[PDB]
């Protein structure tokens, strides 16, 4: 609520979200 959520979370979100991005590339994320 003071920009404290957007500064460190983005870093991890960038590295992680980056690898995850590939996962969300096409589809097949669930369905057993």
């Amino acid at each position: 609520r003071r920009s404290r959520k957007n500064g460190i979370g983005y870093a991890i979100g960038y590295a992680f979200g980056a690898v995850e991005r590939a996962v969300l590339g096409g589809s097949r994320d669930y369905n057993k």
